[PDB]
């Protein structure tokens, strides 16, 4: 029914601090996490590029692949939580790259029609990792579309910011292969950005 929303940067901290304490991770999970964090457009864009299948990459990363999905057999929310997360327009399609934005900085209303038309009350399937943050963190300030995701009790999901090589993110992450049903999308006050409502289901990848 109802989803937590952390509204104070240290108030999230101290929760996702407690969950991270009780996870228990491997030390080879650990490492594959913080790897994880300094190369995920890398394994994100190989796991979309071939369709989850990871039978032809590296050795290594194969092996690192297994353990993020093995480290979420110890990575569970204990509650209905909101998850933030923000992107640039390729997001939404090739399509949309050069032609979402205005020259003044607004979303194109036209484009944001066709993005409705698009994806609005449609599930959308993620072949990479989703990472996220339990605020709208200032980092996503400058990107055009804020998702929020409510993600339900018992779902998997993982504080890993506390061993992130980058700092201030809040940093929550998600399964791979995770399909998400877009609820709601519409503009920001000031029309800067889309601000979207998803509610995430599950993952086809339970090891």
């Amino acid at each position: 029914n109802t989803y937590q929303e952390f509204t104070n940067i240290d108030q999230a901290k101290a929760w996702g601090n407690a969950q991270y304490k009780k996870y228990g991770l491997s030390k080879s999970e650990k490492e594959a996490i913080v790897s994880y964090t300094k190369s995920a457009s890398e394994i994100n864009g190989k796991l979309r590029q071939n369709k989850g299948v990871i039978n032809g990459f590296p050795s290594n990363l194969i092996k690192q692949v297994e353990l993020l999905d093995k480290s979420f057999n110890k990575m569970k929310t204990p509650e209905n939580i909101m998850l933030f997360r923000g992107d640039d327009p390729a997001y939404l399609g090739t399509e949309f790259q050069n032609t979402l934005l205005n020259s003044n900085g607004t979303i194109n209303k036209t484009a944001f029609e066709k993005a409705k038309a698009k994806f609005l009350n449609k599930d959308r399937l993620e072949y990479g990792y989703i990472s996220t943050s339990l605020m709208n963190v200032s980092a996503f300030a400058g990107r055009p579309i804020i998702t929020k995701f409510k993600v339900a009790k018992g779902s998997k999901a993982g504080y890993i910011d506390p061993i992130s090589a980058f700092a201030g993110q809040l940093e929550m992450l998600l399964p791979r292969h995770s399909t998400y049903h877009i609820d709601d999308m519409r503009l920001s006050s000031d029309g800067k950005q889309i601000i979207i409502t998803a509610t995430m289901m599950g993952t086809a990848i339970n090891p």
